[PDB]
């Protein structure tokens, strides 16, 4: 190893731990932090092989298979429902199909779960930044039944409800109404499950998503009519749950319904100073991307990740740079950075990836700010990591915490802590991943960057 490394591994151990000093200083200022739009139940199934073969030959075996090589848009029948997780295992597939029968969701909810968790960007990022930062946070949850509110930890975490006509904010517990359980389905398989003469390659996993009211960006009535009061009671804002937006909808709706009421909330929040953040994950939809990308000027700052970022540049930027970005170059992610701030003139950008982060900002000048990670070689858990480093970086930079550099420091800590223990619970926890070695490669990637910015 060569002396400059070793000097930089020292550097780097110094600011890390530093950077946790001035998070935990800086996160109980936050006077507020609201959280919209997506919020559901997640339900966890392991695939046991007997199980699923009684179902299969229960429905008919023929029928079924005929679905794993015919595969169709939607379950529309529990036979489309079985054959699509064998052919996720046949494949070995990440898959998730939407279940379109009121019938198949009574199976579904009759077959059950081995574990019951919170889902949606929203309702993830309510259980860390309330239940472990202690924040005081307002999430926005589009239908609330026991099922639903149960899921929440304890903590300062809140919901707005009408007592006629003034809003209260109460735990979500305490706000349980007569609406729809939002259940996503996760069926999970390891490498090798058999069943029949299906074998996986991989483990993976397929979703059947029985979530009407995500699927349409539902807004609940409090959120509709007292946004103006719930701004009052916040600092920050993360925005997440549009990339589901589709073009068209049965009903003669257009995404453009949906993203109206999305910029009057962001018309709210910036006539009230609140700082936002826009969690940019992967739109399918190009045109609903365009209107993404033109909605992101009244943002203070967004975050994404090396396919988010590339999936940006294909509408914007061009496709040789898209496939750069999609790698991780550094240099091509500097440039997209930079054609993403040209673009909309946003205050903030924070990307993330695999080794490194980078976060550029504008000021008098525009700064650049980079920082390896910390890298969990087996962890046990990967849901929510994404939302976890976006979140946290925002939340500790605009709470005060150090600056820029820092908040991504922290949030590399809260990654690397979640990543080895599956859920945090406090936020003294995170001191552990500090014993997480710094990526080396990374270490020494930042003399790329000096030699070519300075």
């Amino acid at each position: 190893m060569k002396e400059s490394l070793k000097d930089r591994i020292r550097l780097w151990k110094r600011l890390y731990v530093n950077a946790f000093e001035n998070a935990l200083n800086a996160i109980p200022n936050v006077k507020g932090v609201l959280l919209a739009y997506n919020t559901n139940i997640d339900a966890i199934k392991y695939l046991d092989a007997d199980d699923l073969e009684k179902r299969v030959t229960e429905k008919g075996k023929e029928k079924v298979f005929e679905i794993i090589e015919n595969p169709p848009e939607k379950i529309s029948s529990i036979e489309e429902l079985l054959g699509g997780i064998l052919r996720s295992i046949k494949l070995g597939k990440a898959m998730e199909w939407f279940v379109e029968s009121e019938e198949v969701r009574r199976y579904l909810r009759e077959w059950g779960w081995d574990e019951l968790r919170i889902g949606g960007q929203a309702g993830i990022m309510a259980n860390l930044l309330g239940g472990v930062y202690r924040i005081p946070t307002i999430v926005h949850v589009p239908q609330n039944p026991k099922l639903q509110a149960e899921l929440f930890v304890d903590g300062p975490i809140y919901v707005p409800v009408f007592e006629g006509n003034k809003l209260k904010l109460v735990h979500p517990k305490d706000a349980i109404a007569e609406e729809e359980e939002l259940i996503h389905y996760i069926y999970e398989f390891p490498r090798g499950f058999q069943v029949f003469d299906v074998q996986a390659p991989r483990e993976n996993r397929f979703i059947a998503n029985a979530d009407d009211y995500n699927a349409r960006v539902y807004m609940r009535r409090e959120f509709r009519e007292g946004f103006e009061e719930i701004t009052r009671n916040v600092e920050l804002a993360i925005i997440s749950g549009l990339q589901v937006l589709k073009e068209y909808y049965p009903d003669g709706t257009t995404y453009k319904d949906v993203l109206d009421r999305v910029e009057s909330h962001l018309n709210i929040l910036n006539r009230y100073n609140v700082k936002s953040h826009f969690e940019f994950a992967y739109t399918a939809n190009r045109r609903v991307r365009e209107a993404l990308v033109e909605l992101l000027p009244k943002f203070t700052s967004v975050g994404l990740n090396e396919v988010e970022l590339a999936s940006i540049m294909e509408i914007i930027g061009d496709e040789e740079l898209a496939k750069e970005v999609l790698e991780g170059h550094i240099f091509s992610v500097i440039d997209a950075m930079n054609v993403l701030m040209d673009e909309t003139g946003i205050e903030r950008i924070h990307f993330h990836t695999y080794g490194y982060y980078l976060a550029l900002t504008q000021g008098g000048g525009r700064q650049l700010a980079f920082v390896p990670t910390k890298i969990v070689a087996s962890p046990k858990s990967t849901v929510g990591i994404g939302d976890t480093i976006s979140s946290s970086a925002f939340v500790s930079e605009f709470g005060g915490g150090g600056g820029v550099r820092d908040a991504l420091l922290f949030a590399s800590l809260a990654a690397a802590a979640k990543a080895m223990k599956g859920n945090l619970e406090r936020i003294e926890q995170i001191r552990d991943a500090l014993s997480v070695p710094t990526n080396e490669r990374a270490i020494v990637l930042e003399e790329e960057l000096e030699k070519e910015f300075t």
